[PDB]
């Protein structure tokens, strides 16, 4: 229908482990759709190492909070039945469902096995730093409580090629199983970045290749997914992710949107990865996340003309999923690069009102993060979502021509009456800027949807208007 698409990551790292999240998502469906959310990215929905696991310490991909394993039936988010009910609600409310997919490793093995392994250089996994010797690694998975439902596949050490914990001498080291190779090709930071955490899956084995492809199809069909969020893909052999994606699209009738999480503040690396994927998916705009972080951290001295420089959205807008923060970047987490409250509005306006990129709203920003006394930004975000949903249409014009004051416009499209907007912001002292919003909007008087500026901007005969912004603020003018 031409409507702009907006994704929302429906969770934050410190969410309460009350098992009521799927129920919350179910009840929130109508409100989310009305607000402008068109797709929901659910966290890993399968059994993790423990009930409180956020989902990345993935134990059993076939247990969606249905079997008593790892000390619980439900996952941190709820039961399988509640999840399916939530998805049903999202579907009836015209919201796509993307499932987080964790296939890089497994955790919470039921038992250890004796394995010959060598210690490697943490900063160069290609380099062994010890001779081979026997360690006890958590590689045995029997999925007892599942009783082979859906799949009788069992994991053993020979399905993996590394771990970072030896249970025998109880020490942390980056271990490569003797006689096994690190996956390839993978990111090259640390020489070979195949290993990240837990028991690292070795995709050189056909049985592993087929198991995850079959699980993928089972998962897709079980939850009637509309796409996936691929976890830690820079650590998974590129050739396999591509095969896996092609396999799923082949097995599923519905379209499948795919966004990969290749975590690197390097647009070149992300473009190379997309090349390897034949551009068959989009990637989170990690460089842009760091651009926002750099600006938030530096303060007003940050030159706004560079805010989009080096970002994926700047180079391949149609293959970039833009975001401001996520469960990994929030305070105290592994990829911390949190955008402070003062800059956050500007960052969200940037990903929500521009034509390029598939923007994602963070649950933590939307509803807040009580754990860190971070307020819900729903008020501000809803206004930007309103702008995106009803006004961000038509030919765009950019004005990243000042170190403090930058902005852009959208002429709007005939198909969508009254559409059109002018976004202007400043990370330092306030200011103004003449911008072209389209001669077809001549004579209109636009006002700030955010309420941050009371100026009424009347579009002149040539389609130009002078928009104003206060300092460290953002305004989005529309014909309302
Ligand atoms: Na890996
Ligand atoms: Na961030
Ligand atoms: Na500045």
């Amino acid at each position: 229908d031409g409507l702009n698409g907006t994704m929302m990551q429906y969770y934050e790292w410190h969410l309460e482990n009350d098992g009521q999240h799927w129920n919350r998502l179910h009840d929130d469906a109508a409100a989310l759709s009305d607000a402008g959310i068109t797709a929901i990215w659910i966290p890993p929905a399968y059994k993790g190492n423990s009930q409180a696991d956020v989902g990345y310490g993935a134990y059993d991909l076939y247990d969606l909070g249905e079997f008593n394993q790892k000390g619980t039936v439900r996952t941190k988010y709820g039961t399988k039945a509640q999840l399916e009910r939530a998805i049903g609600s999202l579907k009836s409310n015209d919201i796509n469902v993307y499932g987080d997919v964790v296939m890089n490793h497994k955790m919470g093995a039921d038992f250890t096995e004796a394995v010959q392994a060598v210690q490697v250089n943490p900063t160069n996994r290609w380099q062994d730093i010890s001779g081979a010797y026997t360690i006890d690694a958590w590689t045995g998975f029997d999925f007892s409580g599942r009783n082979n439902a859906y799949s009788d596949f069992k994991w053993r050490w020979f399905h993996f090629n590394g771990v970072d914990w030896d249970q025998r001498y109880q020490e942390n080291h980056i271990f490569r199983f003797a006689n096994t190779n690190w996956n390839w090709r993978v990111d090259e930071e640390n020489g070979n970045y195949d290993y990240l955490l837990g028991s690292n899956i070795d995709f050189s084995h056909p049985e592993v290749q087929d198991e995850l492809k079959d699980w993928g199809s089972w998962f897709t069909d079980e939850l009637d997914l509309d796409g996936y969020r691929l976890d830690a893909i820079k650590h998974i052999p590129f050739w396999y992710t591509s095969d896996w994606v092609r396999h799923q699209r082949n097995e599923a009738d519905q379209d499948l949107f795919v966004v990969g999480e290749y975590w690197k503040d390097d647009v070149g690396a992300l473009e190379f990865y997309l090349d390897e994927m034949n551009w068959e998916m989009s990637l989170f705009d990690v460089p842009l996340n760091y651009n926002f972080y750099r600006a938030s951290q530096q303060g007003g001295s940050y030159d706004m003309r560079n805010i989009l420089r080096g970002s994926l959205v700047e180079a391949h807008p149609m293959h970039a999923v833009t975001f401001v923060d996520n469960h990994d970047t929030q305070p105290g987490e592994s990829l911390e690069s949190w955008v402070a409250d003062w800059f956050k509005p500007l960052a969200y306006a940037t990903i929500l009102t521009r034509e390029g990129g598939y923007p994602n709203v963070f649950y933590g920003d939307y509803y807040g993060i009580p754990n860190d006394n971070i307020s819900a930004k729903k008020d501000m975000i809803d206004e930007l979502l309103d702008a995106r949903q009803n006004y961000a249409y038509g030919t765009q014009h950019d004005y990243f021509d000042h170190w403090d004051v930058v902005g852009w416009t959208r002429e709007g499209s005939s198909s969508r009456p009254n559409s059109g907007l002018a976004t202007i912001m400043s990370n330092g002292p306030g200011g103004s800027k003449w911008m072209y919003v389209g001669r077809q909007n001549a004579g209109q008087t636009w006002t700030d949807l955010t309420g941050n500026n009371g100026a009424s901007v009347t579009i002149n005969g040539d389609g130009w208007g002078e928009f104003f912004t206060n300092g460290g603020s953002v305004s989005v003018y529309v014909n309302q």
